[PDB]
C-alpha cells in the first residue's frame, strides 16, 4: 500500500477500475483473486471454485472500443517514477532491457493511453451464475475463502491495450533529442517504435500482446443463504442495488496501484 495519487489513476478509479502497478497480458474477465492479510493473490479460472457450471457462463464481450479513456495522460512524472513505470511496462512486452540508457537526459516523462479496449462479461450474470453453482463441499476455494479467512473477487472487465505513448521533457522543459533507431534496436523486433509527427521526443510503443492495466471485480461472499456477488461499499448484494455504477465494483488499492502475486 502507500499513496500514489495521478490524474488518470484518479480517472480509472473513478469509473470504478483497479489500475495495477505491473500492466500484464495474463488478467481476464470470471478470473479469481484470493485477498488475505493484505496481499491480493491472482488466483485463476473461476472454474476452480465452480469446477461444475450450472449453465452456459457469462458470455464475454471482447474489444470494445474505451474512448473515455483514450488521450487521458498521466502527470508530468519525475524520471526515478516514469522509468520505472517504462521499463516494467515494456519488459511485459517483452522487450530487450535497457531503455534507461536511451532516456538518460530526460528529467520528467508523461504517459498518454491509446488504443484501449475492454474486455468484460455482465456482473449480475455472475452473480446468477455463481448462486446457482453446485459448488463441491470440499472445494479448495470455498473452503479457504467463501467458508475461511480469505476475500475471493472475480473479475468482471479489464482494459488494455498493446501500445502507449510517452513524452520526455529536459530540466526547465527543455526538448530532447531522442535516438528512435537505438530504442528500436534495444527493445527488439516484438515492438514497434514511433515518434509523433509534431514531436520529436514524444513515442509510441506498440507491442503484440495487449496488456491490461485497470480491473474491475466484485466481492464474492454468502448473503441470503447463497453465495453472492456484493455492491463495495449492510453488506449490500449487487443485484439488489439498483443498476451497477461505476462506484459499486471494489478498489483494493485505494491509495495506489495494485501489486498482485502469483504470476
Amino acid at each position: 500500500s502507500g499513496l500514489c495519487s495521478d490524474p488518470a489513476i484518479t480517472y480509472l478509479k473513478r469509473l470504478g477500475y483497479n489500475v495495477v502497478r505491473l500492466p500484464r497480458e495474463g488478467i481476464q474477465p470470471l478470473h479469481l483473486l484470493g485477498q488475505q492479510r493484505g496481499t491480493v493473490e491472482y488466483l485463476g479460472s473461476l472454474e476452480k471454485l465452480i469446477t461444475q457450471p450450472p449453465s452456459e457462463p457469462p458470455a464475454i464481450t471482447r474489444d470494445q472500443a474505451a474512448a473515455g479513456i483514450n488521450g487521458q495522460k498521466t502527470e508530468n512524472l519525475s524520471f526515478s517514477i516514469g522509468i520505472n513505470i517504462l521499463k516494467s511496462v515494456l519488459a511485459q512486452f517483452g522487450a530487450g532491457a535497457g531503455i534507461e540508457a536511451q532516456y538518460n537526459q530526460a528529467r520528467k516523462v508523461r504517459f498518454e493511453f491509446s488504443n484501449v479496449l475492454a474486455d468484460s462479461v455482465e456482473p449480475l450474470a455472475v452473480g446468477q451464475f455463481l448462486k446457482m453453482a453446485e459448488v463441491d463441499a470440499d472445494n479448495p476455494v470455498l473452503k479457504q475463502y467463501v467458508l475461511g479467512n480469505g476475500r475471493l473477487y472475480v473479475i468482471t472487465q479489464v482494459i488494455k491495450s498493446n501500445e502507449f505513448t510517452v513524452a520526455a521533457e529536459k530540466s526547465g522543459g527543455g526538448s530532447i533529442q531522442l535516438d528512435v533507431p537505438e530504442i528500436q534496436k534495444v527493445v527488439g523486433g516484438k515492438l514497434k517504435v514511433e515518434a509523433s509527427v509534431s514531436s520529436q521526443s514524444t513515442v509510441t510503443y506498440k507491442g503484440e500482446k495487449q496488456l491490461v492495466f485497470g480491473f474491475k471485480c466484485f466481492e464474492i461472499g454468502v448473503k441470503n443463504g447463497e453465495i453472492t456477488l456484493f455492491a463495495s461499499q449492510i453488506a449490500m448484494a449487487l443485484d439488489a442495488a439498483g443498476g451497477v455504477m461505476p462506484s459499486d465494483s471494489a478498489l483494493l488499492d485505494e491509495g495506489g496501484l495494485l501489486d498482485l502475486e502469483g504470476f
